[PDB]
């Protein structure tokens, strides 16, 4: 017996960083795109090394569970760096579950992702698990809630892993230090984060690419995207997307690309492998 | 012309700190202890001088309704120390609205109040603001949500101001340095907090008294009440309280004492006020 559980990611088309001090954050379900964890059992009981997401689901799991001593290992396996720190607690915790064949109702689930990522110190705005657990894409705001939004704009979104593990932690760490001088930053944001609705109900794919690059620049600036990432994007523009910014955590991470066509698309995930992306990825909207 | 709006404040049972790292947390509403502010046109512009919770939801607002220059002042104002930051933030907002007779949702507000906590670096768990904006106690857990609870215990609340503005941000500081250390704390809130809801399942103030005391402890040990607020539960404890400890933020700030009757109620109040307390108010359970 092993115990198995998979979960699905997502992407943050914009709101990155902002979404913590209670701007919205619209995001994108990746649902062909999981992560998948095994449960094992073993010869010592398991052990607490790190505050990393995992083993923080695992440790939440076993204390939700009431189990101290479990003789178990929970190693991680696709698309690497496609999954995010909370599809990683959602999977650890339902393969957990799952091997303990421990009835999970979805609230509790969602309660134990929540509870992993802060512990786990990645201070969730509740983005990450959100979006995780959703199907359809949604606007966001930190302590108040959500709403699914309609996407249709006929386009694709190119995704592009920088191979740079991303610093999550470090980059909020900037934000956060930056102090009254993250408010220009963050009035910025939530303006564009208001233009890229608009450009979706319209569905203007170009006014929107528009904004994405904007974004970008204003998360650069402020000091939390990537030398990888920017060549990513620069690569991007400089191959006809309608947009491109980092998404994520920053200081490593992904990169993402608007474009509307998929001849176009192909072509540019092509060309960014090439420049050194780990890997790419192709969504529908 | 004048702008005025007031906010109602509320008290925590139990899960402080405990909540930031997504435990439950239950809290009562205090609808008879409100907050007042009052907006006045003036010569200058308004400018932030403070990342406080006040300046910061009058920016909050203006950045919505789009005034750089607001020749205005906003000033506070009863019960002075059992007013939260998120009651702070609710009065003032409704005051700036109030003032430019803006249409305020109720939505709206709530996501200005939020924003303002955090930008004044609060760190809202978003159960200050929830309560403020709840006529009943509820259930709590960040960035997952709460349930109203039913509360007849026919007992009495005895709420006591230390007087000591509380540090509620080192605080959290605190306990986040603890890192890993902060876990026993944690896990040890988390089974109080379930106990507090079966005693309240099942009507037991004694038990419930009993809890509290316990929470106290925790709070202390992991090191964030104060001498003010410890010696003022010692003094409740040894009157008769069913239980006793700190409530909200810590290192300053309140205290809470259970009693199931009147007469002791006011006695334990005077008491109270007697060895230093500021104030003190009656909450039925
Ligand atoms: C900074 C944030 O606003 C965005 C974090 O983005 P992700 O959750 O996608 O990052 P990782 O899981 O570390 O790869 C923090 C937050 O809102 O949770
Ligand atoms: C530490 C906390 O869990 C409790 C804060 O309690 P209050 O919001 O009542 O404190 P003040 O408004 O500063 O007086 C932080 C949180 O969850 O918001
Ligand atoms: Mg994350
Ligand atoms: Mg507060």
């Amino acid at each position: 017996k092993v115990g198995v559980g998979q979960a699905h990611s997502k992407i943050i088309l914009i709101g990155e960083h902002a979404v913590v001090y209670g701007y919205p954050a619209i995001s994108l379900p990746l649902l062909e795109v999981e992560v998948t964890c095994k449960v094992v059992p073993a010869e010592s009981p398991w052990r607490l090394y790190e505050e990393d997401t995992l083993s923080m689901a695992v440790y939440a799991s076993l204390e939700y569970l009431n189990i101290t001593e479990a003789c178990i290992r929970c190693e991680i396996d696709e698309k690497r760096g496609m999954g995010s720190s909370a599809a990683i607690s959602i999977a650890a915790i339902r393969a957990v579950f799952d091997y303990y064949q421990a009835d999970l109702p979805h609230d509790v689930l969602e309660i134990l992702v929540n509870r992993a990522e802060m512990i786990a110190h990645m201070n969730p705005s509740g983005l990450d698990a959100k979006t995780c657990l959703s199907d359809q894409p949604i606007r966001f705001i930190k302590n108040v809630g959500f709403t699914e939004l309609e996407m249709d704009l006929s386009a694709y979104l190119v995704i592009a892993d920088t191979g740079v593990y991303g610093h999550t932690r470090e980059a909020i760490q900037v934000v956060q230090n930056k102090g009254k001088d993250a408010l220009p930053f963050l009035h910025a944001l939530g303006e564009l984060t208001q233009q890229a609705e608009i450009a979706i109900s319209q569905k203007d794919a170009e006014g929107l690419g528009q904004i994405l690059s904007q974004a970008h620049l204003h998360l650069k600036e402020i000091g939390v995207s990537s030398l990888e990432a920017d060549s990513l994007v620069e690569t991007a523009l400089s191959h006809g997307a309608l947009g491109a910014k980092m998404s994520g955590g920053g200081l490593g991470g992904c990169i993402i690309a608007l474009v509307t066509n998929l001849t176009h698309a192909q072509e540019l995930a092509e060309r960014l492998e090439e420049k050194g992306a780990v890997q790419t990825w192709i969504e529908s909207l």
